[PDB]
């Protein structure tokens, strides 16, 4: 198995992975094709790209390509003392049944709409915001309100959002060496989790001390608190509930937050797309129906802008797995213990599949191009096959709900040069580099 160039010998490509992971992965493809390798210290990473190789990846059962130990940076976050022994598929199943059922979508759209109005309540006539600060906080509220419950969300304040952020900043790729290296970002990460457990414990004690007289406001915290082990003792501790809540929201927070920011960035970068979306929204809402109604149904132009934003700026730039056995892909041998990865960042821009891959072209999703549909295994912002993101429908609905409100009320423009808006790839969790100042003005 040949490796990409530039390896720093002993450390391999670890340092490049911590600064320019996309450049590294792209060089692996440019140099080795659909199957190449790079190393993170002693760990071997087999990087797959292209339709054939990606299909292998996405059709692989968790018994051949395990997600289990593929993301060591998450263990200290969900919590060591956790019973996350539920197959990643079991987890997806529980989350779905609890908060992602189709019949729940309309209520979620209304919740999200409400949360957005609450966030822009004091915006006034005009001003400026930082995209990361705004969307990171907004999605903490939409996520908690929808996935856990409005009652729970209402018991939260800025502290929760700030601590959660420290969790995401605690995902330095060095976790592939040791998730407990004595570095400050990992220390802040561990303190942040203890801070979150404390906030939840406080709320828990309040729920237990004064049981909800109502019942129609009952949320996921109430549900978890009531569960009893066979011995008859409460099944979950504040620590486990916190871990479960963190897990419920993690995959959906930074992805939705970053996607909302980039959707607005691309709209502002392309004046004609922006105009097209504004006219579409105006016409659409002119029928007098609600956001909860329209956000669940098609909004063509805004959706093609979202699909293109996702193709160019996928929030998860690399998907990881650990080979549980011996495999072979296009002649390249994969060994047990090897890390195996797929990359939306790289695959979403393969020129043979997506002409002019670096250009923003929403029309590539209209007929007859329908590039997302004709390139199932390479258009993968949400993954594909059995590992397709379980929150996709929710994420799509949220984006529509969020912008239906924002773009109908305010108009935005960059407060910085267009090139200044970019991602920070120093942690496994991608987020906008700051500042990302944007000016807003109430629409007349
Ligand atoms: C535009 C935003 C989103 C993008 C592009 C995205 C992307 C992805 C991708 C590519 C994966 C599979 C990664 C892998 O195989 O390791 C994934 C998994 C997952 N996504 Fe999403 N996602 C988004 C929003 C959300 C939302 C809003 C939710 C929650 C309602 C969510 C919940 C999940 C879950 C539960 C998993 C599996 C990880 C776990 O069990 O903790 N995603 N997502
Ligand atoms: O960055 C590393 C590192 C560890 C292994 C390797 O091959 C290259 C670099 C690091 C960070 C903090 C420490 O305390 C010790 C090593
Ligand atoms: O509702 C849940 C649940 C909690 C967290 C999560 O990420 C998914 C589902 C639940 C209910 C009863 C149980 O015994 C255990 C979990
Ligand atoms: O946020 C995650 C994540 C990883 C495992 C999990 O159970 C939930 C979320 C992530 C971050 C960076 C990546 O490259 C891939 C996934
Ligand atoms: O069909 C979509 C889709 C993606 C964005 C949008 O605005 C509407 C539909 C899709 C494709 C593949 C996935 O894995 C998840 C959703």
């Amino acid at each position: 198995l040949p490796r990409v160039s530039g390896g720093h010998d002993e450390h391999g490509h670890l340092e490049e992975f911590r600064t320019d992971p996309i450049g590294l992965m792209q060089r692996v493809r440019d140099e080795l094709g659909d199957v190449g390798t790079f190393q993170l210290a002693g760990k071997q990473v087999v990087l797959l790209s292209g339709s054939h190789a990606n299909e292998f990846f996405f059709r692989a059962g968790d018994d051949d390509l395990d997600q289990a130990k593929a993301y060591p940076f998450m263990t200290p976050i969900f919590g060591e003392g956790v019973v996350f022994d539920a197959s990643p598929e079991r987890r997806k199943e529980m989350l779905h049944n609890a908060a992602l059922r189709g019949e729940q979508m309309k209520g979620h759209a209304a919740t999200i709409e409400d949360q957005v109005r609450r966030m822009i309540a004091d915006w006034g006539e005009a001003g400026e915001i930082d995209l990361l600060d705004f969307f990171a906080e907004l999605t903490i509220y939409t996520s908690s309100a929808c996935l856990i419950g409005k009652k729970f969300r209402d018991q939260l304040d800025g502290r929760f959002a700030k601590l959660y952020h420290e969790l995401e900043r605690g995902t330095d790729p060095l976790a592939y060496v040791d998730p407990y290296l004595p570095i400050e970002s990992f220390r802040r990460r561990d303190e942040a989790r203890n801070g979150l457990v404390a906030l939840v414990a406080d709320i828990m004690n309040g729920r237990i001390a004064n049981p909800p007289t109502d019942k129609s406001d009952r949320d996921m915290l109430d549900v978890l608190i009531a569960v009893k082990a066979e011995t008859g003792t409460p099944r979950f501790s504040a620590d486990e509930i916190t871990g479960m809540f963190i897990s419920m929201m993690f995959a959906g927070h930074h992805t939705s937050s970053g996607t909302a920011s980039w959707t607005l960035i691309e709209l502002m970068r392309h004046r004609d797309a922006y105009a097209a979306v504004i006219d579409e929204l105006d016409e659409l809402y002119g029928d007098g129906r609600s956001v909860s109604f329209h956000a669940l149904r098609q909004i063509p132009q805004l959706e093609n802008v979202l699909k293109e934003t996702l193709r160019l700026h996928p929030p998860l730039i690399i998907l990881m797995r650990v080979a549980k056995g011996e495999f072979e892909v296009q002649g390249h041998r994969i060994h047990e213990g090897d890390l195996v990865a797929a990359s939306p960042a790289i695959s979403n821009r393969i020129p043979e599949d997506f002409p002019d891959p670096h250009d923003f072209v929403p029309a590539r999703y209209e007929q007859p191009r329908q590039e997302d549909l004709l390139n199932r295994w390479t258009w993968i912002p949400f993954g594909a096959g059995r590992h397709r993101c379980v929150g996709a429908a929710f994420a799509i609905m949220q984006i529509k709900a969020i912008f239906s409100v924002l773009l109908r009320e305010y108009e935005f423009e960059m407060a910085q040069p267009p090139e200044s808006y970019r991602n920070d790839h120093s942690k496994m969790v991608v987020q906008l580099a700051q500042p990302a100042a944007v000016r807003y003005r109430r629409r007349t």
